[PDB]
């Protein structure tokens, strides 16, 4: 009996744009078992996506109930808010999650991704990941899991389910003191309707840095507009289409190399 329901994905993404889709509530095993009987995406916080004004066809499926429960020194499940988990740890004098800090995932968002910092990555504070594949849940080493920049390949068709955590003891301040580093570092960056960075860095690089130089900053399609504070933010002025995002990285692509970061719906 778990909640099933039309939505517009515009209203489950940070970006704020994206079109029509079945979205399905999982709260427990059984009905995850069930959700996964046809076709399905699975949809975290909404923060590496970009999502088309068509929608998708799809079960779109999201964790909760269950997968929304946590122990720090315990299994912590996938549809925990990672900012939720790196400010426990500092309550819990619990470090591993501080480079983790200003990055508005879901735990199994940023499996998927490995999301990172320049200090730190979801791969690095892992034990143990519950994944389900085929029917059935199982329990992987992070090593298993093919991670790399920006980067995982899980099972097909996996969803992670619920994580336990690589952590240390540390005193408080000391925890809280690493934190403050990453948000000075993070000082450059928008918090409004963004998905983050849109373009995944060369190697050697800032996409953010070479977009700026090419004096891209600023430039508009619609609501969409290049961010005037960092360059690889594409941000949403209010009701941008997903049309006019694409148009807005096709603009950049023209000028520059970079591949994308988001993840595209269909
Ligand atoms: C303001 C802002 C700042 C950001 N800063 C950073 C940063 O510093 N570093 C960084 O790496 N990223 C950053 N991001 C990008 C983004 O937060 C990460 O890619 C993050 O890991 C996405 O997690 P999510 O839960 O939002 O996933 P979503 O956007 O919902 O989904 C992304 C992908 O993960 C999959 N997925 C989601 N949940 C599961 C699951 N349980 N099992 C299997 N697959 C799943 C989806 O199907 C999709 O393929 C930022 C984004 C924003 C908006
Ligand atoms: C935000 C994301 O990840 C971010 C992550 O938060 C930060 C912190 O480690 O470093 C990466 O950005 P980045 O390479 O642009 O790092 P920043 O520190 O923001 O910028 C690097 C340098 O470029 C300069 N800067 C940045 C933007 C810009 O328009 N112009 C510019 O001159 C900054 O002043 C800084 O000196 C990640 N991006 C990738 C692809 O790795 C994301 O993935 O969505």
């Amino acid at each position: 009996f778990m909640r099933v329901e039309r939505v517009l994905l515009k209203d489950y993404t940070t970006l704020g744009v994206g079109g029509p889709a079945e979205l399905w509530t999982v709260e427990t095993r059984e009905e995850l078992k069930r959700a996964t009987e046809a076709p399905y995406r699975v949809l975290g916080n909404g923060s590496n996506l970009l999502v088309l004004d068509e929608g998708v066809p799809e079960r779109v499926i999201r964790l909760a109930g269950e997968f929304q429960t946590y122990d720090l020194k315990g299994w912590v499940g996938a549809g925990t808010l990672l900012p939720l988990l790196v400010q426990e740890a500092a309550r819990a004098g619990l470090s591993g999650l501080e480079g983790l800090l200003g990055i508005p995932a879901q735990v199994g968002g940023a499996v998927k991704m490995n999301a990172g910092t320049r200090f730190g990555e979801m791969a690095d504070a892992l034990e143990a990941v519950e994944v389900f594949h085929d029917g059935a849940f199982h329990v992987y080493c992070p090593e298993e899991l093919g991670f790399g920049y920006r980067k995982s390949h899980l099972p097909p068709g996996g969803i992670v389910t619920r994580v336990r955590l690589k952590l240390k003891e540390r005193p408080k301040e000391e925890i809280l003191r690493r934190m403050a580093e990453v948000d000075r570092a993070r000082k450059g960056q928008p918090k409004r309707k963004s998905a983050g960075c849109a373009f995944k860095n060369p190697p050697g690089q800032s996409a953010g840095r070479l977009i700026d130089e090419r004096g891209l900053k600023g430039l508009r399609v619609g609501d969409a507009m290049i961010s005037l504070e960092h360059g690889n933010f594409i941000v949403n002025l209010g009701q941008a289409r997903a049309k006019d995002v694409l148009e807005l990285v096709r603009r950049v692509q023209e000028e520059l190399p970079l591949e994308l970061e988001w993840e595209v719906w269909p």
